[PDB]
């Protein structure tokens, strides 16, 4: 397992407990520090997956520019897949506070069943493109 799938493991575990939207969740989203902790842990993916990528193209074996170049981009597709898929889920998560804060106590219920509706689709969408992207590694080397 590569440091950036680690850091990418991290980023899992605590969406994970998000989800259960329990009271504690609660608390910790309406005080900002779910959307802040959930920041770092996707900057800290990014950051190793970018570092593993220029890892792998310096041990490459050489080969034709126009190749390089293609798979480079192909790879800084996949990269950028995944890391739309984080940012789009700190920003519903941003939206939901916000919303909430909006709400003047009343039952926040349904907000939280379409909250937990979008982020399971977010969720479908890291796993694959994440999966994409550990297989354009592994053929890359």
């Amino acid at each position: 397992g590569q440091r950036w799938e680690l850091a990418l493991g991290r980023f899992w575990d605590y969406l994970r407990w998000v989800q259960t939207l329990s009271e504690q969740v609660q608390e910790e989203l309406l005080s900002s520090q779910v959307e802040t902790k959930l920041n770092k842990l996707m900057q800290r993916t990014m950051e190793e997956l970018k570092a593993y990528k220029s890892e792998l193209e310096e041990q490459l074996t050489p080969v034709a520019e126009e190749t390089r170049a293609r798979l480079s981009k192909e790879l800084q597709a996949a990269q950028a897949r995944l890391g739309a898929d984080m940012e789009d889920v700190c920003g519903r998560l941003v939206q939901y506070r916000g919303e909430v804060q909006a709400m003047l106590g009343q039952s926040t219920e349904e907000l939280r069943v379409r909250l937990a509706t979008h982020l399971n689709k977010l969720r479908q969408r890291l796993l694959e493109d994440a999966d994409d992207l550990q297989k354009r590694l592994a053929v890359y080397q």
